[PDB]
């Protein structure tokens, strides 16, 4: 099992993409997770990180972890209806089965001491063997890691797998002020993303939305999840599915995007990848936030993520979800 | 045990209602439902409708009823995020569990070929005892029922308990055209509204928001559903409850659990009498709920001073059941 740090926004594909990873432990040792106020309410990511941990810690063999809270704050905020979804999750009946919040309480202490950036870099850094960052919010934390530490911190770093960007595609940051191009966790912290995608010494592997399109998030797939009810993990998973599922009546879109990224941390078997020279527009244009190819010597490559395995991931998550 | 028909509109609430009337058994006899497009897609609304009341046959023997889709159409349509809830509740791995959805999928069909407005019409007035109906949505299929039958309908209602209104409090439609003295179930067709509220020989038990208001749906009470997940029914209601508790005139309260609660038990609030009339014209109080002053008008009921603590002790229990 390789080391991995999981830097999520607690969107519903953040916690999928978690127990993804937590789960697989043949493949994956979770050795930490830090949630940013993105994509939810940071107290209410922070805690559902929590509670997931402990159902998944008093029901199989996943050690604790660290989890911390990132002091990152946006450039540009996500939409408040998104952001309510960790709420949401904070009072599901699964995540709040009286064993394993008490375990939540006892530990929370020691966990919400923690600064989630600095954890970052110590989770990496201090490893013995080199550790995978699997990101799937905004690229603040990996930057300021960055930042502070430069080739001290990349040097320590397999390879970061991000969902994030659109490349040959449209984005998904649909607003008065843009265009269409942006995809919405570079969108969120463009300077942030613009460091990670130009670091020289950085190994990167892209999700944009150019390979996430093909995965939408739909109903007769998420109700195989009803087959599996003796599984806590079937439960929360495909409760959070069911919340993302098409709507007749509507005419955005919800994706597994995350949760691919995170598939491919487990195997990459997921997806072959594209050497691309990935810049960011950090500039208020409507454009901002885009991911766009350059042609500047010297710039380093992103491997893109194409062509993903749908039905390979799609019974990854399910035979995952039977973890516990 | 006196026969219920719950009338409904496919929201959390209106599910967390039939869980309530469904499991208690011993004051309730579900003898049918019906789904109306308003605050659901119609659709969603009755394949949660049928997914609860097989999983409940399954569970706890709970008998099977006709279930018949209304071919209302809105005056007033709900906003479209509010309606896709049902949907979300469709695909939820608790109500897609293989039996039930196999038995489900077995009796579809009958219950696809009711045409829901008639079905209501024929379930009142072929019982051999009087039938009380929980009108947890718009009151669109009662008023068509009094309209095609009049009093051969209505005298074979034991009473209506209804979901709708504000009466001494502001409403809930927010919109640029309206002042936000009117509730969204009245709204969406008032004219319906005024027909149900207006007819003589009719007894109408009503929990306008006035009533509904002391019962917002928060974290610490959804919670408590985590302590019973042994049970189905505690994880479906806490599972539609946690999806409600971030709500923020777009608040989310318990409306349609506490009108169900009444029909189980009639402590859970007192009622006064007070004559209703509804706004029809296109004014900016459209589907208000007004007292009336004209001579020899019909009362209504109106729910008041609910008994809290009673109706969440209710529920909790309800979700027991299995
Ligand atoms: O842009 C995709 C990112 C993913 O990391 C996932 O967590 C959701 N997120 C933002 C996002 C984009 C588009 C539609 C959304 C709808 C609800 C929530 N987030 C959305
Ligand atoms: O006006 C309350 C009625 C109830 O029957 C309940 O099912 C919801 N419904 C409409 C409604 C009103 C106010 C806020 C809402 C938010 C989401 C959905 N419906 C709402
Ligand atoms: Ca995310
Ligand atoms: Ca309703």
């Amino acid at each position: 099992a390789k080391n991995v740090v999981l830097d999520h926004d607690g969107n519903l594909d953040d916690f999928v993409a978690m127990v993804l990873l937590a789960s697989n432990t043949e493949k994956v040792r979770l050795i930490g997770a830090l949630c940013t106020d993105a994509d939810c309410f940071v107290e209410n990511g922070f805690n559902v990180t929590g509670k997931i941990m402990c159902l998944m810690h008093n029901n199989m063999n996943l050690p604790l972890f660290p989890i911390g809270k990132s002091a990152a704050t946006a450039v540009n905020p996500f939409p408040k209806e998104w952001r309510c979804l960790a709420k949401n999750m904070d009072d599901m009946p699964i995540l709040n089965i009286p064993e394993n919040v008490e375990l939540w309480d006892k530990i929370k202490a020691e966990n919400e001491k923690y600064e989630g950036q600095q954890l970052l870099a110590d989770l990496v850094m201090n490893s013995e063997e080199k550790v995978t960052i699997c990101v799937t919010g905004p690229l603040s934390n990996v930057a300021w890691c960055i930042d502070k530490y430069g080739e001290k911190f990349t040097s320590k770093v397999e390879e970061c797998v991000i969902m994030g960007g659109a490349v040959d595609v449209r984005g998904n940051v649909f607003l008065p002020s843009t265009d269409g191009t942006a995809e919405w966790n570079i969108y969120w912290d463009p300077a942030s993303a613009k460091t990670v995608f130009g670091c020289p010494g950085l190994r990167r592997i892209m999700f944009s939305l150019d390979s996430t399109n093909t995965v939408p998030v739909r109903s007769p797939y998420v109700q195989r999840f009803g087959e599996q009810t003796n599984f806590l993990l079937s439960i929360l998973v495909g409760t959070m599915w069911a919340m993302c599922t098409h709507c007749e009546l509507l005419r955005d879109g919800y994706y597994a995007w995350d949760a691919l990224t995170a598939a491919y941390v487990v195997d990459q078997k997921v997806a072959n990848v594209d050497p691309v020279p990935i810049d960011v527009v950090v500039d208020k244009q409507p454009n901002e936030g885009a991911t766009v190819r350059t042609d500047a010597e010297n710039y380093p490559l992103t491997f893109v993520a194409r062509n993903p395995e749908a039905e390979f991931f799609l019974d990854m998550l399910l035979r995952s979800a039977r973890a516990c």
